[PDB]
């Protein structure tokens, strides 16, 4: 049984200090043979979820807490320290509110702050550590003011009677032992308990210098600056029980209370299971409302899939069943709410202006998702599996990985705030980390080096994303050279290896939106800027999800927004000619116009397929169906080619080899529908499941369990299932001895297998673009160019590509020009004026209001003299003059520039 437990500890999430990350701290506490650990960061619970995930895995009990800067009228302007532990969940939601109250209140340079009297209402379930020499009671003792001491203790004697402990710390800092003595006395005289703490900020004592620089970078000081605050001692590392016991041997009850307190603290953070909000229904069980909509959804989907042409009545069965099997699993696991929430949201986005990304996770395998128009692929057709997305044989959180554009966030939030409540909705925090370049940069400044000396090392660091220091040393031979040649450079880099990855701040921008069933502060604390605005959950995208809140991420995918513009343009065309608006989901997936094109390798602007190596793969492959469109992203990899698996796929398809299920030597003829569209090769994860379904007789639930069993790659569990495969073979009935011979291959073929529900989701959008480029190239290309206005080169290039595919693209004309590119009545592309760098949407809107205010622009003068000046700057006019927008009307550019002076004289009169 334990002698001591650390109740005051900081991680990098404190941001103003801390060095080690959450999990490592957990692992050190573990190695030290300790029962529990309390990470108490500065005014946040940012790593709380990670903390729990780690304590679970390491067999350590997490203790929730946080340090606070405090102010009470009693000490005036001066701030004091206070550590607050959550004994139970009543106190953990109080601690959350405190943190949220500090930030929501706004702050200045001292950071967020709490009023000690806030501890009056936010009280139950909390255990306070005095703060030590820096606490309100602590300072008074050193100041020697007895009345003050009595008056502070009177607050804790009243509001935290058995929950206030005098914190004793021996880190060899000024006025420590002095306070300790004074505190110990007060303790004995007032009957107050003490407790020992090491005020930990780093793991090993030798991490002290790395921490000092970590702080300095934040404090904006140079390391050797005399006026640089020196607030930490090397003793503030994570000490052992022994070290801590010998250290406080003269006051055991201080050590004993760490163990008592640790016992009194037990907070529950339920991870891995949703807390869904309530979907509008009326009088109907959320379960019931799902089926009414799912069935109505399947009605439409079936009418379309199988037109009145009542062949549907012969294939309708296979669907009605699937819907039920799913709908039952969904309703048993308490997820109908989720499916509805996403359904409705996706609908709202279609009606309003919001485009949502292609990512549906594994959801494309849900026939219910199909019915609710959450996914637009029919999973029956393409053997997309429901129990790969949501398997009742395991615990999981159904995620459609739905994301929208960060630009349209305020619009999205407004809608979910209407649907589920204003303070029920919130944005998600994002953290800044010191990457290789930036850490070299900042450690350089702190060690007193000019930006020139340092940038010479930062420039060696490759720009590749996810680049680490260790990789830079591998790729760039100059680094180890200069590292061993210069003692200063090597001290710089040694230190930057220690700080690499550390967290410096919050965004910047949020990661997305989250929706709680009640006010957000019930599930997470808030973070705010200096003025208590721009609130976000202190948990980030991953953590907030695991805490069991429904989230929607942001993304900068320009592909989906392009397709909107195309259809917009395309449908305006439909408006004049009196024909039905186009539903992009209703397009045929078998279209030779599109596929003949695909094979020509004309994929520029075709989402995903438009790289270089892909176009080589395409030529070599020659896909004629949507099936091998899905296979495309799965074949384009180092794994498949390194094994020749791709060279096989193409060879079979094209007759250079005869199909086999899967192998020439080992195979069976009952895998017909399973390995047919893949031409016999084991490509997708769903196929690994399906062979085990028909060959063995797995229930797809167990098939899914096996798929993962292989990924765990520990024989025990594989041997368990192995036998399950052999007897499974003979029951439904086949030849064994091959079930074992094919198994050890699918064992390996599942290795580089690919999630099909994920591929088809994206592949659909690739095809949707390929199609638009084939049947409406003008509208689509115009849309693509509207998406690239900000980049001139891309525009020029796209113009070439237009002319090459036989499109007529007209240069900037001030009379017909719009902000976005568009298509004229004759099917020609009109240059979007927004493409002219330095003009902007403002002036362009003005130019149009002017033009719609008559006809207009018989010449430059007619524009200048017309359009409101300063809505249209003279410099904005040069940009226009120089784009050749007036080339039709008056004289040409050079001659017009000279005339500009005059036209603006006349302009105002
Ligand atoms: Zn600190
Ligand atoms: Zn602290």
């Amino acid at each position: 049984e334990p002698r001591f437990v650390h109740l005051h500890v900081h991680s990098d999430y404190s941001m103003i200090d801390g060095l080690a990350k959450t999990a490592p701290l957990v692992k050190k506490a573990a190695a030290l043979g300790m029962p529990a650990l309390a990470i108490t960061d500065h005014t946040n619970l940012c790593g709380l979820v990670k903390f729990y995930g780690a304590g679970h895995g390491a067999g350590i009990k997490p203790i929730v807490g946080a340090d606070f800067n405090v102010q009470c009228d009693l000490l005036g302007d001066e701030l004091t320290h206070l550590t607050v532990l959550a004994a139970n969940n009543t106190g953990y939601q109080n601690l959350t509110l405190l943190i949220s109250k500090a930030y929501q209140r706004g702050y200045g340079a001292a950071g967020p702050i709490i009023d000690r009297d806030w501890l009056i209402e936010l009280n139950e379930g909390l255990i306070l550590l005095s703060g030590g020499r820096m606490g309100d009671v602590g300072r008074s003792l050193l100041r020697g003011n007895s009345a003050l001491v009595d008056e502070c203790v009177a607050f804790y004697e009243e509001h935290f009677p058995d929950r206030y402990f005098l914190e004793l710390i021996r880190t060899g800092r000024p006025d420590e032992e002095s306070y300790l003595h004074a505190a110990v006395e007060l303790a004995e005289a007032r009957g107050l308990p003490v407790v020992a703490t090491n005020d930990v900020h780093f793991i090993d004592s030798s991490d002290f210098d790395a921490h000092e620089i970590r702080v300095a970078i934040h404090d904006g000081f140079t390391l050797d600056d005399p006026k640089r605050p020196r607030n930490y001692s090397p003793q503030q590392y994570m000490r052992s029980e022994e070290e801590m016991c010998e250290l406080f041997a003269d006051i055991p009850e201080a050590l004993a209370n760490t163990v008592e307190i640790a016992k009194r603290c037990n907070v529950t953070v339920r991870l891995g299971e949703y807390f869904l909000p309530q979907f509008p229904t009326g009088d109907m069980s959320t379960e019931d409302y799902l089926v009414k909509r799912a069935k109505e959804g399947l009605e439409e989907r079936l009418a379309f899939l199988f037109p009145d042409e009542e062949e549907r009545l012969k294939r309708r069965p296979e669907y009605d069943e699937r819907l039920e099997t799913e709908l039952q699993v969904i309703n048993q696991m308490g997820f109908p709410g989720y499916f509805l929430i996403v359904m409705e949201f996706i609908q709202w986005s279609k009606d309003n202006g919001v485009p949502v990304g292609p990512g549906r996770g594994s959801g494309a395998g849900s026939l219910v998702a199909y019915a609710l128009k959450i996914t637009d692929l029919d999973p029956l057709e393409f053997d997309l599996l429901f129990e790969r997305f949501l398997n009742p044989e395991r615990v999981s959180m159904p995620d459609f990985d739905v994301d929208f554009c960060m630009e349209k966030r305020d619009q999205v939030i407004e809608h979910v705030a209407d649907m589920y409540g204003r303070d029920a909705v919130s944005q998600i925090i994002t953290f800044g980390t010191m990457a290789a370049k930036a850490v070299i940069r900042d450690v350089g400044r702190v060690l007193g080096h000019p930006y020139g000396f340092v940038d010479r090392i930062s420039k060696l660091i490759p720009p590749d994303p996810g680049m680490t220091l260790a990789k830079a040393f591998e790729a760039e031979p100059q680094l180890p050279e200069i590292y061993e040649a210069d003692e200063e450079v090597k001290a710089l880099i040694d230190m930057a290896r220690k700080l690499e990855g550390v967290t410096r701040n919050a965004g910047k921008h949020a990661g997305g939106v989250v929706i709680a069933p009640t006010k957000i502060t019930d599930f997470a604390p808030l973070y705010c800027d200096e003025e208590g605005k721009h609130p976000v959950t202190q948990f980030d995208k991953s953590d907030v999800e695991y805490a069991g809140l429904v989230k929607f991420d942001f993304l900068g995918l320009r592909t989906l927004t392009i397709i909107n513009w195309a259809l917009e343009m395309i449908n305006k065309r439909r408006a004049k000619n009196g024909e039905p608006p186009l539903d992009i989901a209703a397009i045929p997936l078998d279209d030779k116009k599109s596929f003949d094109m695909l094979q020509r390798s004309e994929t520029t602007a075709v989402f995903q397929l438009e790289s270089r190596g892909m176009k080589d793969l395409i030529k070599r492959l020659q896909p004629d169906c949507f099936e091998d469109m899905i296979a495309l992203v799965a074949l384009f990899r180092p794994g498949p080619l390194q094994s020749g698996m791709v060279d096989n796929f193409i060879d079979r398809k094209h007759g250079r080899e005869e199909i086999s299920y899967p192998d020439v030597q080992w195979q069976h003829e009952s895998l017909k529908p399973v390995l047919e569209p893949t031409y016999g090769i084991i490509l997708y994860q769903e196929q690994v499941m399906q062979i085990a379904q028909v060959l063995s007789g797995y229930t797809l639930g167990g098939a899914d369990m096996l798929r993962r069993a292989m990924g765990k790659k520990k024989p025990e569990e594989m041997a368990k299932q192995r036998s399950v495969f052999a007897e499974g073979a003979e029951k439904n009935g086949i030849n064994a001895e091959l079930a074992m011979k094919i198994f050890d291959l699918v064992e390996k073929f599942a290795g580089y297998g690919f999630n099909k529900s994920h591929s088809a989701a994206y592949a659909l959008v690739s095809y949707q673009t390929l199609w638009l480029k084939a049947h409406y190239p003008a509208e689509f290309m115009a849309a693509v160019m509207t998406a690239d206005m900000d980049n001139t080169e891309k525009v020029v290039g796209l113009v070439d590509e237009c002319w090459r595919m036989g499109l007529k693209i007209l240069p900037p004309d001030i009379n017909s020009g719009l902000y976005h590119f568009h298509v004229n009545d004759d099917g020609e592309i009109v240059y979007g004026i927004g493409a002219i760098k330095g003009v902007g949407e403002g002036p362009i809107e003005a130019i149009i209001e002017a033009r719609n205010k008559g006809g207009y622009f018989r010449e430059l003068f007619d524009l200048c003299a017309r359009t409101d000046t300063k809505k249209l700057n003279r410099r904005v006019l040069e940009k226009l003059i120089m784009s050749g927008a007036f080339d039709r009307l008056g004289p040409h550019r050079a001659a017009l520039m000279n005339s500009l002076g005059d036209a603006l004289k006349a302009a105002d009169q």
